[PDB]
C-alpha cells in the first residue's frame, strides 16, 4: 500500500456496532407505517485490543555509533508527547521507523 | 573508587611477562661476576580476553521518549570514532553511561 | 528517614483509584475532538487494612518503677482523645514511643 504498512489479502475484519433502536409509544390504533418515534439513546463501554508483534532482531558489526531517535536535551516550555497546561496532549513531530543502518 | 568503576576486594590478578635473558658469549676463563653481555631480543604475540558481563534489564513505564546517545546527523569531513586519511583512529568525545532515566 | 519510621527499599505499594469517566450525550454528527461533556459522578465505599506487627518483648531487671504514659487523674472539662460537645474528636498532645528504659 502506498501510504505504507502491511498489505493484507485478508485484513483484520472490521467491526460494526449499533444501539438497538427502542421505539417510543406506538399509537393505540394499528397503522401500517413503521414507527418513526424513537427513544434518544447512546451507549458507552471499554474496548481492548492486543496485537502480538514479531520483531526481527538486529545483528550488525558496524564499528562507529548508529543514529538514534532521542528527545531534545535543551529546556522547553512544556514536555513533548505529553499534556500541556490546558490538558491537551500534543504530539510535536512525526517519528520515522528508519534509523538503524544496514548494507544495501 | 573515585575514578569510578567497580571496587574489588580481590581484583583481576595482574599478569607479568618478560623475555628470558639469553647471555652472549661468556669468557673462556671463569670469573665470578654475572654475565653483563646479553643478546638483544624482543618477542611478540596475540593476547585475547573475554569479560562476561551481566546486564540489568530495563523496565520503565515513562510515556514520552527517553534521551539516547546518537551520532551527528549532519555531514562531516571525516567519520567520528573511525580512522582518518592518515590512518589515525580518533575518538572525538567522551561517552557517558547515563542516559536512561529512573525515579529517584 | 529523618521524620522517623522504617525506611524501606520496597515500601508498601501505593494504590491509585479513579472513577471511570462516563461521557454525556455525544453529538449526532461525528466530530474529531474528544468528548468534553461528562456526567458528574463520585463513588464511596469501605476500605480495610491490617498491619501485622512484631513486638520485641521486654525483659529488664531494673528494681524501681519505670516511667509510664498515663492519663491525667485530675478532673477535666472534656475527656482527652475523645469527642467533645460538638462531636469534634481532638487529640490533645503528641505521644512519644520512648518510656521504658534500657542500658546504653
Amino acid at each position: 500500500p502506498l501510504m505504507g504498512g502491511f498489505g493484507l489479502k485478508h485484513p483484520p475484519p472490521q467491526i460494526l456496532i449499533k444501539n438497538t433502536p427502542v421505539p417510543a409509544d406506538p399509537p393505540t390504533t394499528f397503522s401500517q407505517a413503521k414507527l418513526a418515534s424513537f427513544i434518544t439513546q447512546y451507549s458507552t463501554g471499554q474496548v481492548s485490543v492486543e496485537i502480538e508483534w514479531e520483531l526481527q532482531k538486529e545483528n550488525s558489526k558496524r564499528w562507529n555509533p548508529e543514529i538514534q531517535y532521542t528527545s531534545n536535551y535543551y529546556k522547553s516550555t512544556n514536555v513533548d508527547f505529553a499534556v500541556n497546561t490546558e490538558g491537551t496532549y500534543s504530539e510535536p513531530r512525526p517519528i520515522g521507523t528508519r534509523y538503524l543502518t544496514r548494507n544495501l
